[PDB]
């Protein structure tokens, strides 16, 4: 239970990829725990078939859901016992070796989101703010670009937040019901208001593939006509429910040192 | 204005290296002073020279050297008014888009030697060590490698930890003196020893050279290496303990150059 995360993995109408990541999960190093939430409601949950496979390197709890909402993931799961959790879209193949040194940077900022995918919040109309990445203009000060968030679907957090998360206003609770995004947005933000901190530090990936297209089912919800438009509304909606943008600029890149072999020169 | 900060720069027979490395550094945003520890033991300082051809951005100082000894650019300085010093060797010409970023690190991380050469120690039969770089298999974990000191001759770190040497053993400066060498060890023991974390972040520098060449360097002295390890040794005695730690963070600008990240 020391030294260990807790891998939190929602999934909804991709049953075939989540077995094949739960796989390459289950043998990650430091991995204390699984916990799957189950996202499809009157569905039989996979466990029977997944202890028909076992032994397993560590216990998988499949937790059904009352509804599909993309909060479901946030809440309080008594059987999370490490101060550290990990979570991944069910979509997504992170390679141990990426996990491991993650894991090893949030333990020297376990106050902060340490992740693999970077993102940022822009402004042109004085106290109108924009969503996006590296396609925008760097809003920071001089050289390279800045990210003001880490979206959490790819990252390691304390488990605390997710007490903290459950804490926050209820505007922000019902935003995130009333768009079944954005959560990741809310994170960030309640994250840097607790630490004054940048919400997260870039932890670039070695190897990270998303398996997206291999899946029976749904195309993904970033091909939504309206999901980045419906985050740039969620970035402004927030800023008005707190009552101010939070969020803090970084160009902190972390790689690993020396892997690949003499990548520091 | 900790918004800025100052070079110490030591030279020694590299006059026409020094002039030109000079012309690059005063321009460097973010720089408040620049102060040139002279150590020429004899010889008149280009002052007049310099001010011949001035006017400059920042005053310079040259601070002629009763000795030409490695730890005279250790010594607290008056005219020192940051909180961050930026120290680098005369042979060496480090962007303006390194510094301003590394030191953007540094004040996020005062306490850390923030620099862009970084070197380990590694032990084979206990208890004794040996000093490196990336030739050494890594003495850390399994992936990659891992770096316990940051050469202060191309390094950001707090002001306050010059002030903080002078009070080491009398043991330690004497070592640096009997060796003309290890200073930059000496103070990579000095920060972890007082912050207890690793003595150094390493940034990766986009656009760093080395003019050693065009002037013949230290490091070429047949028993410079060897001379390394044994300091490490000498101060692992003089403290009792090995007080240097691994680190593998490795910092690169997000974006710099242009879509790094992905
Ligand atoms: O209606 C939905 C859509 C998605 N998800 C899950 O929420 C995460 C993110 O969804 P997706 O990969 O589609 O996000 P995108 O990358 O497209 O924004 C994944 O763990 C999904 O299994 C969910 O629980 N309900
Ligand atoms: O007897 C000496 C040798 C060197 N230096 C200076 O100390 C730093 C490091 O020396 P060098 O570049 O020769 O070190 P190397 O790269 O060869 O180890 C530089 O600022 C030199 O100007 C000095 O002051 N006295
Ligand atoms: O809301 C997001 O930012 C969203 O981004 C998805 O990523 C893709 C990226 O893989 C592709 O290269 O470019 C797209 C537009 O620039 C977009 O950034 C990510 O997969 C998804 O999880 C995120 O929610
Ligand atoms: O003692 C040092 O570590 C010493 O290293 C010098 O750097 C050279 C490097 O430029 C060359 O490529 O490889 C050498 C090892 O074979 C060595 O690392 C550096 O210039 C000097 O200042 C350092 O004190
Ligand atoms: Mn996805
Ligand atoms: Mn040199």
């Amino acid at each position: 239970a020391l030294d260990s995360f807790t891998l939190i993995m929602q999934t909804y109408n991709r049953t075939d990829l989540l077995l094949r990541l739960l796989n390459h999960y289950q043998a990650v190093p430091s991995l204390h725990k699984v916990i799957v939430v189950w996202n499809n409601v009157g569905e039989k949950g996979p466990e029977e078939l997944w202890n028909s496979l076992g032994p397993h390197p560590i216990p998988v709890i499949f937790k059904p859901q009352t509804a599909n909402k993309m909060r479901n993931r946030l809440q309080v799961f008594p059987e999370v016992e490490t101060n550290a959790v990990l979570m991944v879209d069910d979509d997504t193949l992170i390679s141990a070796q990426d996990l491991v040194f993650a894991f090893s940077i949030w333990q020297q900022f376990p106050d902060q989101i340490i992740g693999f995918v970077p993102r940022k919040h822009v402004s042109t109309s004085s106290g109108i703010y924009s969503y996006g990445g590296f396609e925008l203009q760097t809003p920071g000060p001089g050289n390279g670009d800045q990210y003001s968030m880490v979206l959490i679907g790819a990252s390691f957090f304390n488990s605390k937040y997710l007490e903290l998360f459950q804490k926050q206003p209820a505007a922000v609770h019902a935003l995130i019901d009333e768009t079944q995004n954005c959560d990741d947005i809310a994170m960030n933000f309640l994250v840097t208001r607790h630490t004054g901190k940048p919400s997260g530090i870039f932890v670039k990936p070695i190897n990270m593939v998303n398996l997206e297209k291999e899946t029976n089912g749904y195309s993904g919800m970033w091909h939504r006509a309206e999901h980045f438009l419906q985050r740039s509304y969620c970035i402004n909606k927030l800023v008005n429910i707190y009552d101010g943008m939070p969020l803090k600029y970084s160009n902190i890149m972390i790689s690993q040192f020396g892997f690949p072999y003499a990548n520091h020169k």
